[PDB]
């Protein structure tokens, strides 16, 4: 029901994305859609954050054909673990992400498939959730 927004759309490379919490819609633009084939590409990100990010863990599964072939966890936020300087922000904040994303997929896929990422916190409670629907045929 949140709109599916278009991020990338050239020759040979398309890439869209839907919020999947319901509570919320959020922005992301990707500075050069083809540093997608890296998989490290520069992002903008934009959110209000309706949840504590006392703890903050990134769950991202790899989608083909209706299928999760591959899913991995990252701790962003902990007591101990904090990667991001932003951690540590309260409920209610705006929140901005520039910078560099780096997806730990091995062999980066072609063909069509499916991104699902969602950050949860310490109470296991959704604090945003997307899927990244990818065509790339570059």
């Amino acid at each position: 029901e949140w709109p599916t927004h278009t991020v990338c759309k050239e020759e040979n490379l398309e890439i869209y994305y839907k919020s999947c919490d319901p509570q919320q819609d959020f922005a992301f633009s990707i500075d050069r859609c083809s540093d997608v084939t890296t998989h490290t590409f520069d992002i903008r990100a934009a959110m209000v954050l309706r949840q504590s990010i006392k703890e903050l863990y990134a769950k991202v599964d790899l989608i083909i054909n209706g299928k999760t072939v591959l899913s991995y966890s990252e701790t962003l936020c902990g007591p101990g673990l904090s990667k991001l300087i932003f951690c540590g922000k309260k409920k209610g904040e705006h929140l901005y992400y520039e910078g560099p994303i780096t997806l730990g997929i091995k062999e980066i896929p072609q063909r069509d498939y499916t991104i699902t990422a969602r950050l949860t916190n310490e109470d296991r409670a959704t604090v945003a959730c997307a899927d990244f629907t990818v065509k790339n045929y570059l």
